[PDB]
């Protein structure tokens, strides 16, 4: 019974918490033990949904939050109908306006460090990358940041609030050092 586990459950909505628990169980991880990661997954989920809510109406297909099998089925449908290259790793969204997959990243460190690690690890010049930090920085493939400033600003605002709530419970340093 960790403080972080109870913090997460009162910080994120129940739909996000339940999708995060499903994800972790599918990874074969336990939210009660790997509690910093439970928090990271919830954060990632929320950002991805707030980001899809930045579009015009039909702009994004949402891949993040589905069951693994259905997630790849939808990836396949998109690849097999837009002719775009099938990514090696599950992305987070598909952008129907710009016809590309996006992988959104949330990091507690330097956005450049994490961008590179992700750049190499995806190994797919095709898939767009967009990184936010808990200090308000972002970095995107080709400096093309997809959404207008307002929709991104509110994401950065929410992450800073999450940081403060953690710091006010002495959970921040432990969560930062665990990445
Ligand atoms: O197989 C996976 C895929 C993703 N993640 C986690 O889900 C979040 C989103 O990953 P990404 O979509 O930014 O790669 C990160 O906090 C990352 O640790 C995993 O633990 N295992
Ligand atoms: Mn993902
Ligand atoms: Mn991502």
């Amino acid at each position: 019974g960790s403080h972080m586990e109870d913090f997460v459950r009162q910080c994120f909505n129940p739909m996000i918490v339940e999708l995060a628990e499903k994800a972790m169980k599918e990874y074969g991880e336990d939210p009660k033990i790997e509690t910093n990661k439970f928090a990271a997954i919830c954060t990632h989920l929320e950002v991805c949904f707030m980001y899809s809510d930045g579009g015009s109406k039909h702009r994004f297909e949402i891949i993040e939050g589905r069951d693994r099998i259905m997630a790849w089925t939808v990836v396949n449908s998109i690849c097999n109908t837009t002719g775009v290259e099938k990514p090696k790793f599950l992305p987070d969204l598909y952008d129907y306006k710009e016809n590309r997959f996006i992988d959104i990243g949330v990091t507690r460190r330097e956005v450049h460090i994490y961008y590179l690690e992700k750049a190499n690890k995806i190994k797919s010049e095709k898939t767009h990358i967009h990184i936010f930090s808990f200090t308000g920085e972002e970095m995107a493939t080709k400096a093309d940041y997809t959404l207008d400033e307002e929709s991104r600003a509110r994401i950065k605002t929410r992450l800073f609030t999450i940081r403060q709530e953690m710091a006010s419970r002495s959970l921040w340093d432990s969560f930062r050092q665990s990445e």
